[PDB]
């Protein structure tokens, strides 16, 4: 038959919307062959949101691995565990029902790069295993050179040695140890989640190609160090280039407000959740905050009747059209994936406050090698530390610096997705391998 393409999602974060993203542009340039995207109910629900839906896309939801009965411990990463545990079978019926409503066999294995043991079902299959990386090649590179570091660093503690360089590996060599992920050399090592992520940098080799929301140009070394690590390393972004709030921005001053948003499974901790709201409400800056409603419960008395006047506290904000916005002169993140892009497109400086995964690696990057942004003092935000941030980027010499780093860089990254462009032959070769109908 002619190909019939399995999607498999990881349920969690931001990670099922991109992959959609990337399986929209292969419906359209691969029209001949059918798509079967699996994730959870919930995930479904969110990501398929609303007539524009590329025909020979259908979702299929799958079990979020909960037992019926089941009365949760209140682990951090349980959703993940159970999820995954079940996930194998899970998505082997989901790929059942999709096999016999098309009538045609799976002839392709996309997979969230997360969903490590799709090399396996891949193979089982007799077909490609074409791995997604939702994040960047930095934090890649660190999971695909697991055993390498391991072995370099050792996994008793990197006590007294957190501000050593990983310059031992090619296009790390402002990377320090403590800017690591957890799961490599510190953190719980015998965790389901660090496990499968160590056993995921050890199969990823194997791919028929790896794909990445990236652009080569960022570091040619990186790239040129991956493609010899995988056999096919195809970075075809970024995606963002390529394809209340605004009302209010409308009436303020160009590059005055500050954008805040901690990504969509993180809240700082209730004293960084004041230190903020001290910051915003004694330097008087125009603001929109996106913080969890629930987490409101940790605002000051008083901040938000104080602040009602050139301030938005909102669950949720439409993000990068915000960032888009002219009015935006910087945005405090947590240097999630994604976020950075969007910061990017709208020529947006960086505060950055990472907390987990890859965050430090790309705050490492933004800070350090980039430079499209600034740490804060000590990690942790405190009045002062965020108050002589928002000075530099919205009213000193080291802001419009940031400005001019942020107009290059998109330059660049809007030649490697325009006509002729890195991204785009390489997404061609991704449409090829797609393409191919099973063996
Ligand atoms: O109020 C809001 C808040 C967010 N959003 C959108 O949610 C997305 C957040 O993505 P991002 O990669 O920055 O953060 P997060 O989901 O925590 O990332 C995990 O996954 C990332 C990629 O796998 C990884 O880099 C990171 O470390 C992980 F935490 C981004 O597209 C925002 O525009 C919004 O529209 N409105
Ligand atoms: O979604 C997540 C995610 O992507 C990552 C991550 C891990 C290593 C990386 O290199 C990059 C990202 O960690 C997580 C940790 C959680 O507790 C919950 C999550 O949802 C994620």
């Amino acid at each position: 038959t002619n190909p019939h393409v399995a999607v498999l999602a990881f349920p969690f974060s931001t990670h099922a919307a991109p992959l959609l993203a990337v399986v929209r542009r292969l419906a359209a340039a691969a029209p001949h062959a059918v798509f079967s995207f699996f994730s959870t109910s919930q995930s479904n629900a969110s990501i398929f949101h609303d007539h524009t839906m590329q025909c020979n896309i259908k979702s299929y939801d799958i079990s979020d691995g909960v037992p019926e009965g089941y009365v949760f411990a209140g682990r951090p990463q349980e959703d993940i565990e159970l999820f995954t545990r079940a996930a194998p079978e899970s998505f082997r019926q989901g790929m059942v029902m999709a096999v016999a409503e098309t009538g045609r066999p799976v002839s392709c294995l996309v997979a969230d790069a997360f969903i490590w043991f799709a090399a396996d079902m891949a193979a089982e299959m007799g077909v490609a295993w074409l791995p997604f990386w939702t994040a960047g090649p930095n934090s890649l590179s660190t999971h695909v050179y697991i055993d390498e570091i391991r072995e370099k660093i050792g996994v008793s503690g990197i006590q007294g040695r957190e501000d050593e360089l990983l310059n031992f590996i090619p296009g790390m060599s402002k990377v320090r140890f403590r800017d690591l992920q957890e799961g490599i050399v510190f953190g719980n090592l015998n965790s389901l989640f660090s496990r499968m992520l160590h056993r995921m940098g050890q199969v990823l080799p194997k791919a028929t190609a790896v794909f990445i929301n990236s652009f080569e140009e960022l570091d040619d070394s990186l790239t040129n160090d991956l493609k010899s690590k995988l056999k096919t390393y195809l970075n075809i972004g970024p995606f963002n280039l390529i394809t209340g709030c605004l009302q209010w921005l409308k009436e303020r001053k160009p590059t005055s407000v500050v954008y805040i948003s901690f990504g969509t499974v993180t809240t700082p901790p209730p004293a960084e959740v004041v230190a903020l709201s001290e910051a915003l409400e004694a330097s008087r800056v125009p603001f929109i905050w996106s913080l969890r409603d629930k987490a409101r419960v940790h605002l000051p008395e008083g901040f938000l009747e104080k602040t009602r006047g050139y301030g938005m506290v909102v669950p949720w904000a439409p993000q990068a059209e915000v960032l888009a916005h002219e009015a935006v002169g910087a945005f405090v993140t947590h240097c999630g994936w994604n976020s950075l892009w969007e910061s990017v497109a709208g020529g947006v400086p960086l505060i950055c406050r990472p907390f987990f995964g890859d965050q430090r690696l790309n705050g490492r990057m933004v800070e350090d090698v980039l430079e499209i942004g600034v740490r804060i003092e000590g990690g942790v935000f405190t009045k002062s530390g965020l108050m002589s941030c928002f000075d530099q980027i919205l009213s000193q010499e080291k802001g419009k610096k940031l400005r001019e780093n942020l107009r290059a860089l998109r330059e660049t990254a809007d030649r490697a997705v325009g006509p002729k462009g890195s991204s785009t032959e390489n997404f061609i070769t991704l449409v090829d391998l797609v393409s191919k109908p099973k063996d």
